[PDB]
């Protein structure tokens, strides 16, 4: 009778396990097993060793990762792992020759580097260093300069500046190597006129002066970085001391004004595809370039320059989606929102058509969630079609010859088990592993492409599945309210032995930004998990409007105006909730972090009178201290000559007075570089200066996660002591 | 039956009446009076109009201050007054002519003056703006560039650099006129190795950017400023383009490494004194310097050098006291410790004499305060020697000639009301005001110095008294217990209707810095009062050692070891009071702030579970930390060398773990310049690192002071309900 305990949470006692593969070919993988890496042979479960408990113990216990060259000759040891960032970060690495079976020490690669990739095919390597990029054709040779403008925080080569890794790319990287790696193309970033933002850094308290960390970071309005992308020729570095990078420029309808570098898809060696988007994301255009042998130039004629719009708000869900090319590269698929605004597959061909360009291959009121395999004959994608729940994912084909023959992958399987699938096909899709993250316990297991038979299966966490036996697990509920004529979907953790006909306290947990999905079918073991199993808390989590993966109309309804209707039906589903009976209404919470702290904060200074407490954890009090790319993308530019009203009608200071009638709880992080301190700092002095009493916790030295594992205990301690506060437990 | 509520103190409803007058002459003062300033005849109540409810009004309501040439010919209006650290500031000037009835509007005053001041005689003016002094010989004349090196943050003329004003002469000031204006003398700080600390500065919620603060701040053992002192001919300005200010450079004895200027004090037109120290304070020197008409150059020789040393810990309670010179200036008086640790007046001569260099007038188990006047025969001071109460203050009178009249001229005015006073005597001593803080409401009258006769009452809280007749007023008791053969004061703060079989809730208000003085006979109105008469908890202070003015003995009994003899002191005392019956073991609290906050924490992190909670407020958490000052005077320098071991073994963090037996809540100002945010920001991870739940508050844009209005009144809220959780009331 022993229950899910916050130590349970934290201290992480109930493992829930993955299968997490690498394919090396259309029919093998590799397996990481008791520190061993393993090659297996899909189709038999037939495996055998291919790197050693050792060789990983050379480097101590500092090897953070390892990469193995695609012709399986080498393998990259990755070591000295210093995060920056939320993707960025510097390691050390070294080389092991598999074959002559020993690390390779010559020509060794940098003590810092920021960035290292393997060619597509052989054993090339490009690395950043010191902001330059470099290249090996081998791992015994000695690296080629590439660039030599590199410097820090004004020149990046190869790798994104801080707002294009994280509202771009989402990865540090600015590297692409093209197939046969004859090519290798690169971004290269300009922070010169981005203003600069700093957070002081105590470090040991042995520190006497603490440091100041300085960072260019665009804030909505400010001056942007700028992009150049270039194309340097490999085969050449031997005979030259220098190679000149051919550069691509942006197309003309871009180039009048501020733009980014939308997305980089190598097509073939001859041709590479290279998206843009305006400052304001509501235009993009996706250009195909093809190179030129006898004048040894990229062009990307107009004639093969496609366009995306939006009269609803933005271009894609967080930007436009990637194109997906046929061998030949004659045509491609890509997501885009049908004429309903719903996000399905489309055919283009390489030359744009008037007003024709897409051929729709997927129709219905649910959307394609991702493109996962082109194949001669077939497209593997996923999608949240199946009984029609948004917050469900399966695997589904389309035989190319016939738009008919599609088949759903997933579906049977274990309709009582998983309902959210992940997948990862072989080299050409021989095989196809599926990960069942599904309401139940995750299950793993490969199939055989060709027939859908499951081979074996991976991994069922029998293991978790046996220990969470002797403990009271809540349940989880995924159902759905209607509101106008429309449905939304929520999710409710609801205590062990949960009795409708009781009361019971409710805590709505928070994110809703922009095409977000908090109410899913995915299994999971966090600190709701713990807040019903031994609290009795109710623990929902509503997709309003401007969420998720269910059509434009609800997505693109909170543009230009954040603060609005995202808030507004977050309280709307609380009043629900209470209708249905089992809730309390003398105790409701909310707490939210990042674009989750910014609604909780918003919600609680609504003066709804519908909540008792809520807890903000770094969050965004007014846009206009936020990053350009995020904020500008759904506010447009903090101007009177666009929206400048907007910007300043949601602010969370201009509702302090509305607190006054709340119990809050703000948390910020003393080293966030994403959500700068400022913004809680901005609320605070704002109640103050209302005379609202409230709590506050700052963590030093934190970033925006507040992650660190002492800091992540003390936090998730804190709130759980502030909760049992408000709602008269402890 | 109404009690002093928490909004009484907040909103200052019971307004406590001063009477602060300036002494204009030896039988005349001014006094504001309904935004008037009056001219008072001493000896007859009859007035006199000097400045009109009018003038102060042109500036709108800016009218910061004001100031009147010695000469009552004119006034310095001052406005647009901007605080920066405890006493810089800018603000703007306009000169007012009295006699010509108008502000003068010729030669303008800078309008970002950093400091200005009226000569000791005429009409003179001198003031400081972008680091560079001018002078002006009279208000319609334009001014005379002085110095030309100043330059932010980097040279100072004039006025001193951040830690000369915060630890050495406690203002901005670094001018010095001399008697008859000929002489204008100055010093010239160089900030030049000094590290820079930085904070950030959030300012309006429309500031996109936060702002940075750089302050050349050296913390313990780092480069300090270097000083100059110069001496500038004012007589010669109308005939010259540029004065050359001839320098006086300090004694041997201090030159041969770091050092400071201790006090600067005209002795006549032609004499100077000056006080000098070294890095670590236990050797000081005042050197007495001449000036020779025929080289037109200072001397000070050795001969005229006076050496003020200490065995047991540094110089001073802060520092040197000031030398009091006699007319002819041949000799002078100044308060010193005797032979037996208690700070005494005694009697100098201008040379110096071999190990007889003083003559004491002035003995016993007591300390003179200080100096308040000397005349031709007789010499005003103050003490605590009356019913041997260190805690209280008395004006007092030893006649020059037979140093046995001796006589003490408040003692008996109101030995019930007043034990606390402070003075105020004319020009030449022909009057004298009282101000008694003492026990009861503070009271104000003058006396006619020759036989003491009170010729009228000036204020007397009688307003104030109607008022507190209808509310339930706590007690003070201030008494001393005796530990180890000793005594050592407390007071203590006690509700209302005071049942001495009843129990209490104590709160211990501490601070305990080196001389410092909790435990007095001072009436006060603060959050205590409140505390008392509403929450009826009991608020003591004590004075334990390292404390007060009780001899070198107590004071230097923590000398090279803060947060040790001073804390333990502060948890006996506890004991004690426990002991004493009428307080409930089961909820006993500390709080302090600064170096009060810094003991508050060591106390709660000394595991001696007598305490329940406590509060620090911008507390310091390691004297590495702290500026060099300050901190070496009772510290050392943290060398190997010196005294590193207890700098490292006095840390607040290093005492994590006894926390987890504490309800602990750290509040800190985002702006404090003087105790730096890392201070907090270091207890804090220490114990997230130790994983201890505590509570934290920063404040938005807040000095070391948080006393902006909504901050000061929402800190306090704040406090009184943490206080209620704590003590189970609220
Ligand atoms: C691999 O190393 C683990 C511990 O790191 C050890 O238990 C195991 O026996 C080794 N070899 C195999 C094949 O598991
Ligand atoms: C894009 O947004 C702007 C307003 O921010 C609007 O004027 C323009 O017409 C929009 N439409 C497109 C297709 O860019
Ligand atoms: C439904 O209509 C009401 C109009 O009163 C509006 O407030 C609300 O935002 C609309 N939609 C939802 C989901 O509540
Ligand atoms: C009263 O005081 C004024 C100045 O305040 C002085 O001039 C005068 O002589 C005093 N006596 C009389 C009777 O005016
Ligand atoms: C001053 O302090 C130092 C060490 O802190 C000591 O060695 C010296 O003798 C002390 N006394 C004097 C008069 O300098
Ligand atoms: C008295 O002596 C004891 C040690 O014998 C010590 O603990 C205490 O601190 C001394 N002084 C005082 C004021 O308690
Ligand atoms: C199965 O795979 C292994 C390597 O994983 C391969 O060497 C072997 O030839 C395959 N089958 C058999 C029967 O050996
Ligand atoms: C990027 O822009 C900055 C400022 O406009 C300029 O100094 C820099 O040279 C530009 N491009 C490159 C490749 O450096
Ligand atoms: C001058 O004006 C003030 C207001 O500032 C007023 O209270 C007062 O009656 C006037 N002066 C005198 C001496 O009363
Ligand atoms: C003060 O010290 C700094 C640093 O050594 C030096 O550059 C400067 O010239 C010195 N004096 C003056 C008057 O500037």
């Amino acid at each position: 009778r022993r229950t899910y305990t916050l130590a349970d949470y934290l201290k992480n006692t109930f493992r829930v396990k993955s299968y997490s593969l690498r394919w090396v070919s259309d029919s093998e993988y590799l397996y990481k097993q008791e520190n061993n890496i393993l090659l297996f042979n899909a189709e038999h479960g037939n495996s055998s060793i291919f790197l050693e408990n050792s060789t990983f113990e050379i480097f101590g216990d500092s090897i953070s990762d390892y990469s193995v060259s695609p012709d399986r000759l080498f393998v990259l040891l990755e070591y000295n792992y210093v995060k920056q960032w939320r993707h960025s970060y510097t390691a050390s690495y070294s080389i092991y020759d598999l074959n002559k079976r020993q690390l390779i020490t010559e020509e060794k690669i940098p003590n810092n580097t920021q960035w290292i990739t393997w060619s597509q095919e052989g054993h090339k390597l490009a690395y950043v260093w010191k902001n330059d990029i470099y290249v090996k054709i081998e791992p015994h040779l000695p690296s080629h300069r590439i660039t030599s403008t590199g410097k820090e925080n004004v020149i990046f080569n190869g790798i994104n500046d801080w707002v294009y890794e994280e509202e771009i790319f989402g990865a540090y990287s600015a590297l692409w190597w093209s197939p046969n790696g004859t090519f290798l193309a690169y971004a290269q970033f300009n922070d010169t006129g981005v203003p600069l933002i700093e957070y002081s850094f105590y470090s040991d308290e042995s520190l006497q002066y603490p440091k100041t960390v300085w960072i260019p970071y665009p804030k909505a309005g400010a001056v942007n970085p700028t992009v150049k992308f270039f194309i340097v020729n490999t085969d050449s570095l031997s005979s030259t001391t220098t190679t000149i990078p051919m550069q691509i420029t942006a197309p003309a309808s871009v180039t009048t004004g501020d733009h980014y570098l939308c997305d980089v898809a190598w097509v073939s060696e001859d041709r590479i595809s290279l998206q843009w988007l305006r400052r304001i994301q509501n235009y993009s255009v996706m250009a195909i370039c093809d190179y030129d042998k006898t004048t040894l130039v990229w062009n990307c004629p107009t004639t093969q320059e496609h366009i995306e719009t939006s009269a609803t708000g933005w271009c894609g869900r967080f930007r436009p989606a990637e194109p997906h090319f046929t061998s030949d590269g004659s045509s491609f698929y890509k997501i885009v929102s049908d004429k309903d605004g719903y996000k399905h597959i489309c055919q283009f061909q390489k030359d744009r058509k008037p007003e024709q360009v897409c051929t729709f291959i997927t129709k219905g009121a649910w959307e394609v969630i991702s493109i996962e395999a082109l194949t001669s004959d077939y497209l593997y994608y996923i999608s949240n079609e199946y009984k029609e729940m948004p917050g469900g994912r399966n695997l589904y084909k389309i035989q190319l010859t016939d738009h008919t023959n599609k088949k759903c992958l997933s579906c049977d399987l274990n309709p009582e088990r998983c309902q959210y699938y992940s997948v990862s096909l072989s080299k050409e899709a021989k095989y196809y592993q599926l990960g069942c993250r599904g309401p139940g316990l995750p299950l793993y297991t490969l199939h055989r492409s060709t027939d859908q038979k499951e081979l074996r299966v991976l991994e069922d966490n029998s293991a978790l599945d046996k220990m969470l036996q002797d403990v009271q697990m809540p349940s989880k509920k995924l159902d759905f309210i209607v509101l106008n004529e429309t449905r939304f979907w929520y999710q409710m953790i609801l205590p062990p032995h949960f009795d409708k006909s009781k009361k019971y306290p409710l805590l709505i947990d928070v994110y809703a930004g922009p095409c977000s999905q908090k109410a899913d079918a995915a299994f999971r073991l966090n600190w709701a998990t713990y807040l019903a199993s031994t609290e009795n808390i109710i623990v929902a989590s509503f997709d309003g409007r401007g969420s998720g993966y269910q059509g434009d109309k609800i997505m693109h309804a909170i543009n230009k105006r954040l603060g609005t209707l995202e808030v507004e039906d977050q309280i709307e589903a609380a009043r629900q909730f209470l209708k249905m009976g089992f809730v309390d209404s003398k105790r409701v919470a909310i707490w939210g972090w990042s674009y989750g702290g910014y609604v909780t904060s918003m919600v609680l200074g609504s003066g709804s009178g519908v909540f008792k407490c809520g807890i903000a954890v770094a969050p965004v009090s007014r846009w206009e201290y936020y990053d350009s790319v995020y904020t500008e993308r759904y506010m447009g530019l903090p101007t009177p000559e666009d929206n400048l009203d907007h910007y300043r009608n949601s602010t969370v200071m201009s509702r302090a007075e509305n607190f006054k009638q709340v119990e809050y709880l703000l948390i910020h992080g003393t080293a966030d570089d994403n959500v700068h301190f400022q913004q809680s700092a901005q609320i605070s002095k704002a109640l103050v200066d209302a005379g609202v009493d409230f709590q506050a916790m700052w963590y030093t030295d934190e970033d925006h996660g507040i992650a660190s594992s002492t800091a992540h205990q003390h936090i998730y301690s804190h709130m759980s002591h502030f909760l049992q506060q408000c709602f008269s437990l402890r």
